[PDB]
């Protein structure tokens, strides 16, 4: 059998890590696969799903350009016969595709935000009150929200810990460096930066020693080499929550092969946990 691995893109290594390991993975389980660049666009994605119907692919493996415009991709699938497991990205419908994977981003923001407040009451069990601020991914994806919101789910519960500063840095490394030095700049009474993403911890981290705020605690999100090491060096990034994204886009497949073998009973929405990660 053969499996198509249409992939967003191929400009960045977590995409590339997606589509090869889903391809080896395939193979191992016995079939043959190929991948499809979409190049981040929808129209690309769309010649690519009519070719794969066309030729008579088994099974597909999708990481969709939009959430709204992947959708009439998956349903000619689905009218072709040809099954599809989402990984990584969704898409914003339901009884088309057989599974839909992901990084469980708001569970990692859940896991984030209880290490937030169990690291900063061991720092500092009796301030009346713990100021902190929050450098936001990208306003208009996802992972932004999910872990943003994970995070306040706990969080919040403990009024001690008051956010002032909320913005912003696009996920980016140096954006983060200039993000924060403003706000060190506006809101020095900080003991705490919460960070969506590793890139922005980084700069983050950078931003506090060319100010000489090595007293402020950096937490992140993506389990970075650079953050790890930081991590167990003992640098004021104190966490980071590890994701596994091989393990995503072997279950895709894993999945689609349990499909062509008969299973039909998958959920839909399908989380891949993440993981705390810490200095102890």
């Amino acid at each position: 059998g053969k499996m198509a691995i249409v992939i967003s893109t191929l400009n960045n290594p977590w995409f590339v890590v997606l589509a090869e390991t889903a391809k080896q993975r395939a193979e191992q389980l016995g079939y043959e696969a190929t991948i499809f660049d979409s190049q981040n666009d929808t129209a690309k994605e769309s010649a690519h799903f009519d070719a794969i119907i066309a030729a008579g692919y088994d099974a597909i493996i999708f990481n969709p350009t939009d959430a709204d415009g992947s959708i009439a991709n998956v349903k000619r699938a689905k009218e072709a016969g040809i099954p599809v497991f989402c990984v990584d990205r969704g898409i914003n419908a339901r009884g088309l595709a057989v599974a839909q994977i992901y990084s469980d981003n708001y569970y990692g923001g859940v896991l984030a935000g209880e290490y937030f407040v169990k690291f900063l009451k061991e720092k500092y069990p009796d301030a009346k009150e713990i100021p902190y601020a929050e450098l936001l991914g990208i306003l208009s994806a996802q992972p932004t929200w999910d872990r943003s919101n994970g995070f306040h789910s706990v969080v919040d519960q403990y009024p001690e810990f008051k956010m002032v500063a909320q913005q912003s840095a696009e996920f980016d490394r140096d954006t983060a460096y200039k993000v924060t030095e403003q706000i060190l700049q506006a809101h020095p009474e900080i003991k705490a930066i919460w960070c969506g993403n590793d890139a922005m911890a980084l700069g983050a981290m950078k931003a506090c020693e060319a100010a000489g705020r090595t007293d402020i605690y950096i937490f992140g999100f993506d389990g970075a080499e650079d953050v790890i090491n930081a991590i167990k060096e003992g640098k004021q990034i104190v966490a980071t929550i590890m994701q596994f994204p091989k393990l995503m886009a072997r279950l895709a497949v894993e999945w689609a092969d349990q499909y062509l073998r008969g299973e039909r009973s998958f959920p839909e929405i399908v989380p891949v946990t993440v993981e705390l990660v810490t200095r102890e």
